[PDB]
């Protein structure tokens, strides 16, 4: 059978004061911390009784730092438990001595019990005792002030009743280390009221004052205004940093112009440094397209003018004019991880505040893997991460899958988020979704519509205005239009 | 073919007493617990026969704790089954050894059988045998006294016949741990006249008096009046606790305002503690939107005013003003089970009486699973449970799929419950459905309609009033309007 | 809802009356009046198999002779399975079994799918067995 | 400041965080060869304000003038 409970008297028992710990004699006497001596050596005996009063088990110590555990030390053992059945507040300490401590201060006024296997078994011992502990208004966890001791708190509160748990925070390892010359008054200030917690993601509003203040100053409302259709602005309030704007639409080169246009005015009118990853075309190419666009002339699209400005010096002139403010920078190509990295150094190294990524549809390099359905999403996230993690504005272009339903893209057909490509990542991770529609065989083949398909920051969405293609200057001009 | 049934004699069989278990030799002999020895080592063989007497299968043991199962161990195997066809009472134990035990203590005169795959296959093995067990007046489940053993009992009785099942409750792990010096008489006191329990959810009316009284005082006919459109109230009589209100509509940010607005008035006008899980936006963001809304100013949507109130002290003032009554609390993010748990502690721990969950459409984290169609439903129920089970008022926002039929959402198009998202769980589990329609390109692009799509408590449904967006203050103001 | 109905007053639907009968003793009175004949018993919630089992013990244990099951439409718990069309039927049978097998009266409430044809439900539109929900089990069993 | 030493820089910055890395460029083999009678002030001019990069595909627009002209 199991180790007999040790009889007081049988073992030469005395209720003496622990002079080594500043626990009085009178104290040891109430909680049942008695000093026996069997077969010669003198042992310190903690008497664990159930709520009914009977001694169920003993935890015996000898000086050198050993133990011996008598009786049946059940999974729910709490030293001191039998003292209290109800109350307004019960301190729960890691070990017996620390119980003895709280049991001393104040002139001793509130219940204290200690963990039965304390340390590591905080979770078990505790949940074992839900009903017992719910007998009190608030449960004050006064555990060790270390690595495993904070952990113990955490695992404890998880299993302990409702909004009752509060964490004790002492100046030293434990409540007795404090007593033993230091700060009794520090222990005191905790037993009364000592803070509450262990919801890891619930957050009362009051407790956000500071985080809010610092937000309000830090982050910035009318971030970077879309150009060529007040409307896009009116509805989205712009492109705030750390967002992920996503331009989409049918065959739209209209799309690739719109983005280009924004790139243009951000990197010139506004001070902002634009970074471009135009994965479709060459770095030389896109540069020409900018230059021309900036001078309202279809540059690449004209043998004669090219020659003209090369010779008449206007090239080197236009070029300086637009570029010579080290404001545009392009990723030039020939993986996903590999790309993301380059994009990051744009943001982090050259410190541009917009990165335009033309055309997500191109994943590219790490081949042995299935659906672009899935992978599109994987990248999506790394992107949204990059974005929010570094506060760069990330415009992302993306092209549309093709209906199967009646009217095509050049037949104008509007687009919805369902209408969306991917398999959810973009339909999600993206903060504002601007779509552009263009019925290139119709009344206004050059008229293009802009839906705000989504906009976290405002949630004001919908038709947001119109523009018109100037086949001649190459610009998406703003247009008069409605019902 | 399958492992041959072990021939007695072929393998050096003896009906010997299990000295290790306090099972007599004469006992092993009756149930068919014999001791063979093949190819050198000595195995313990349990003989499973059908009601007809023929040996259909064997469960063989070796010393070290291994097995080997002979014959065809069908899904309905009961060890001992062939011994009893009828009776006033049959004990059913987890394993073979425990069967041998009850078979002792009783001098093998009454019936005991053991589960064929015992442990985990409690449900299957049992329901496979409905008829066999119904042959007896009462079925005494004497299973393991542990975690999975109580579970076994539960799953067992579920599939077992009518008001016959009674649970055995022993002092130790199993009926043999008892016998193996302890409390034979404890096992006895159970075989005769033990516990009969199985109603863990059936609840006679008489036994609800108290729960009813305390309900009647606590939860209110006119529980929480919707604000900004008497009408919503007139028809639905409010948001009674334990209900699940579901706000839905087109592109509606109108929707996210309406909800916000309600959060506002319940958390300030009314005493009620609101908890918010605004999954779309940050916790700081939603806090601002509140403050701004409470102050009838478009706070985040304005660089100037932000700066203004940070400096002129008005921020800290407004903030205290609105928040400083520990009445708003927010889930702040970056699974389904995981969310549900957080929302629970808001209810249970911080004890808010409304929890507003903005935007069910976001399921999130546990990815290897098909249709959001199905899953939306699964969450739906946990939620309704949460709700009714705890009396919290759970408002749940939800966004609309998009027609395919002519007029869109910003074209006002009214919504029906068919018009509904999900695949039935919301369409069902939700107690009041409030929909808001807004034809943002029309006569009153700021005018918004409110349909009550459903309301259990009253079933008075339909058009219920109008509001108008004040682009300027941010509010859904109430409006004059009808035919 | 029962108490109120028995006392021909819309009880939950009225703040004033609730308070009134709590204080004036009428609650404890009405409550005894209706309930104190151990004649009503309720399954109180938060699977199909799991439910059916509870219902059975109502029949077998407390021995009631009517079980009212309000609202079949709610199947609930064992999620990895397709059409409520199909499953509605599966339960339907266990039920009819329960019923005939034990002689309890089983009333079962059940809600209607919604037309697609002109006049709705609140427009009175009559109902046929075709008009029926499920996919045949109830329409039969 | 040698064969394998520039390589080290390259492989290093590849695995190092974002736009933080900047390469040091000294007049001699290492920072000590400099100190050992030479150019302490050369090491200094690097610790403050060294050369920042690795980008093997990022390409500022300014740095494309020529490639563009010849393209046109």
């Amino acid at each position: 059978m199991t180790y007999n409970v040790w009889n007081f008297g049988e073992s030469n028992g005395r209720y003496s004061a622990l002079t080594a710990r500043g626990i009085s004699k009178e104290t040891c006497q109430k909680a049942g911390y008695w000093i026996a001596k069997v077969d010669g050596v003198m042992y310190q005996v903690a008497d664990y009784r159930d709520q009914n009063g009977n001694i169920v088990s003993q935890k015996v110590r000898d000086k050198d730092k050993n133990f011996k555990t008598t009786g049946s030390h059940k999974s729910d053992a709490l030293f001191g438990k039998h003292l209290w059945n109800g109350g307004k507040k019960i301190v729960v300490t890691e070990g017996e001595i620390d119980m003895l401590t709280v049991m001393e201060l104040q002139d001793c006024k509130y219940p204290v019990v200690s963990l039965g296997h304390g340390a590591s078994a905080a979770k078990k011992t505790c949940a074992a005792n839900y009903e017992y502990f719910d007998q009190f208004e608030q449960i004050i966890l006064m555990f060790d002030m270390d690595e495993a001791g904070r952990k113990a708190v955490e695992e404890a509160a998880q299993v302990l009743p409702a909004g009752k748990v509060r964490v004790a925070v002492l100046p030293c390892k434990d409540a007795n280390e404090c007593h033993l010359n230091g700060h009794d008054r520090e222990i005191m200030e905790q037993v009364w009221n000592a803070g509450p917690w262990i919801p890891d993601g619930v957050v009362s509003a009051l407790s956000l004052r500071e985080r809010i203040r610092e937000h309000l100053s830090s982050e910035e409302s009318v971030g970077l205004l879309f150009s060529g259709c007040t409307g896009i602005n009116d509805k989205t309030l712009g492109a705030r940093g750390g967002e992920v704007i996503m331009v989409t639409s049918g065959s739209g080169m209209v799309m690739s112009t719109f983005v280009r246009q924004q790139a243009l005015q951000w990197g010139t009118a506004m001070g902002k440094k634009v970074g471009l990853a135009m994965l479709e075309e060459s770095v030389e190419e896109t540069a020409e397209d900018l230059i021309g666009l900036h001078n309202r002339v279809r540059l690449r699209q004209s043998d004669s003018l090219k020659r003209e400005i090369i010779e008449n010096g206007k090239f080197d002139q236009w070029f300086d004019e637009l570029f010579g403010n080290d404001t545009f920078h392009l990723y030039d190509s020939f993986e996903t991880d590999r790309l993301l990295a380059k994009l990051a150094y744009m943001r982090s190294g050259l410190g541009c505040d917009v990165i335009i990524l033309d055309h997500i549809s191109i994943v590219v390099s790490a081949s042995g893997e299935s659906d672009e359905r899935k992978m599109i999403d994987n990248l999506m996230t790394k992107l949204k991460g990059f974005a929010k993690s570094t506060g760069v504005v990330l415009v992302v272009i993306c092209h549309l899958k093709n209906p199967d339903k009646g009217k095509a893209h050049e037949e104008g057909r509007p687009v919805s988020i369902t209408d969306l490509r991917g398999s959810g990542a973009l339909r999600q991770l993206s903060d504002t979704i601007i779509a552009l529609e263009r019925n290139q065989q119709g009344d206004m083949p050059n008229l293009v519509l802009v839906r705000i398909l989504k906009c976290r920051f405002t949630g004001d969405t919908g038709i947001a205005g119109y523009m018109e293609y100037n086949k001649e200057t190459g610009w998406l001009e703003p247009s008069s239009y409605s019902g």
